[PDB]
């Protein structure tokens, strides 16, 4: 369960903007609520078209596809804005859940304490409003608590992405991550060789990640990719993960070491559409997520770089932004250019 | 002409003075595409693959290559149908060896069915078969008509899963040489005529009946009588948008009490759109899609045609053609290039 959506606040937004007809894309867990507010905005003068692909993050925004049905702005709803060109005016609608971490918390202050003193505590943007009162939880109990402001694909401080843990890169004797699953602790873990502790809000549940079961999984997805002498490098279309200058130099790369390699564009990265191709082993430079969570070897760039012996110690790919100037709000946003 | 010239291609290449090209390519010369990249590389011009799969002409890769900074597109395995393209584009068809004539030889007391007056039809594959199928034909005594078609067909005779325009000329029968069912079947309900397919290479005849596949349809129309909100698909693939109609489809469904959204998709398929309300789904764009489904619709999928007959509107069944205009010349049997 999440907090309701702004209806009234996006409406007028697109109002002040002068918006006639308006795309609107949604993540899997709102398809329901796209709909509501479509049929909302509509019963107030303004035409609405719902995007059919299911959306996976704000670094795939549909400006280019409103703009191709003529649709004068763009409301993305489920995710915050990233550093990214758009093409019409987009409202960004972050979904926020309502589910307590305070209370995750202290039923584990035992295992946090484990931690350290000082700790870095970082969460995803489904509890970014609660990341404040988590914070001065934490002092209460004791803690120093670091959080980081990351870089310009982040959207507000101690929020970390799949792909980005830039507001982990601080000092501190151990991270706490809050949130589900195992990805985003996992990334945390390879990408700054700090321990980490997970505790999920929900279950309230917790977890002690040792990243070694998976960077023994990847090196042998290395070791069979050791033996392939055809590479397919693959990037995304998507605005917010095309890495091109890099998929061409993995290609270069493969070539000067004595493989053969070819760039491969895609939209939605999907092992399935490529079976037909001769490649023997893949690197994918788009979302790291791909790789990292295929009949064939599927790479990211860096284990490209470790299986041409051109790198020793294991690491996470993430796509970087450059410094940020300020921080979104913890509600809407509009954005254009 | 069955096989790809790559040294033709290069020329053409060499002659706009391309530095980077992309290569679309449809699932059986997936293997092909990256030989000719090989090539190409070998000759001076960087290569990248589209990974996409590809289903027709009517889904250039231009756009996506303009992205990448590719002042070229190949696009293999289909002939070009007008539409602007944002780069120069080849279009390398394929053409399967295949003599027909053998098959229609074996069959003459069939076609001799069909009349005097016959229509004849192909797909593109067999295209190129077309004029000996005629020679044949009319040396037994048969007089050939052969439909131009619009601008979405690339050469007289040609059918596509969704045009058929090239039979709709004077004729008694129609003949359709060719596998598979899906084209003598579209033939069938476009035409409303008498439809004789004969498979080249098993030389096996089959006279079409529409009646299962109608009964099919309104089953599935009626499926979709006590639905009161619908989706309304479009796909952005360039050969494939209808937003106009589109709209009009909305419009009509809202006029008639029911509720209706636009939706906006690339790729059309039924499990991006489960997690929405709409109990019935309309599919403007690609006919195949709602026509030919295998069962990965979980919920009734119907044409703008079939639409019109379950608000009251239509009476007979008619198949959703995507039609485009007047054509003013054919495509070559061969490569060729285009930039609009
Ligand atoms: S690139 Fe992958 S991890 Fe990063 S925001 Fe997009 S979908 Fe999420
Ligand atoms: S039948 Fe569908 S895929 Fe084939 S040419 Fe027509 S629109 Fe394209």
């Amino acid at each position: 369960m999440l907090h309701e959506i702004p209806k009234s606040e996006i409406l007028k937004e697109l109002k002040r903007i002068g918006a006639k007809r308006v795309l609107i894309q949604s993540p899997e867990g709102l398809r329901r609520e796209a709909e509501e507010l479509a049929g909302f905005l509509e019963e107030n003068n303004i035409e609405v078209f719902l995007h059919g692909e299911i959306n996976y993050g704000a670094c795939d925004p549909a400006d280019r596809e409103a703009k191709l049905v003529g649709c004068d702005a763009l409301i993305h709803l489920g995710h915050s804005y990233m550093k990214l060109p758009l093409e019409v005016p987009t409202i960004f609608v972050p979904a926020f859940a309502r589910v307590s971490v305070v209370e995750a918390l202290k039923e584990n202050i035992g295992e946090i304490k484990k931690l350290g003193r000082k700790i870095i505590v970082t969460t995803t943007a489904q509890h970014i409003h609660q990341l404040k009162e988590a914070k001065e939880f934490l002092e209460s109990e004791g803690f120093e608590v670091s959080i980081g402001r990351g870089d310009s694909r982040i959207s507000w401080p101690g929020q970390v992405l799949g792909c980005n843990y830039s507001v982990a890169k601080v000092r501190g004797e151990g991270i706490l991550f809050i949130g589900s699953g195992i990805f985003h602790p996992l990334g945390l873990a390879v990408a700054t060789r700090k321990k980490v502790l997970a505790i999920d809000p929900y279950t309230k549940a917790f977890s002690w990640i040792d990243p070694e079961r998976f960077i023994r999984k990847r090196w042998a997805q290395i070791a069979k990719a050791m033996d392939a002498k055809k590479f397919g490098v693959i990037v995304s279309i998507k605005k917010g993960q095309l890495r091109l200058a890099e998929a061409k130099r993995i290609v270069k790369l493969l070539k000067k070491h004595g493989r053969e390699a070819r760039l491969i564009v895609m939209n939605d990265v999907n092992y399935h559409k490529l079976e037909g191709f001769p490649f023997e082993a893949y690197v994918v430079v788009a979302c790291p997520r791909v790789p990292l969570d295929w009949r064939k070897p599927v790479l990211t760039p860096k284990e490209v770089e470790i299986l041409l012996g051109l790198r020793e110690e294991y690491e996470f790919d993430e796509i970087l932004g450059g410094p940020r100037e300020s921080d979104e709000p913890f509600g809407i946003s509009i954005h254009s250019t």
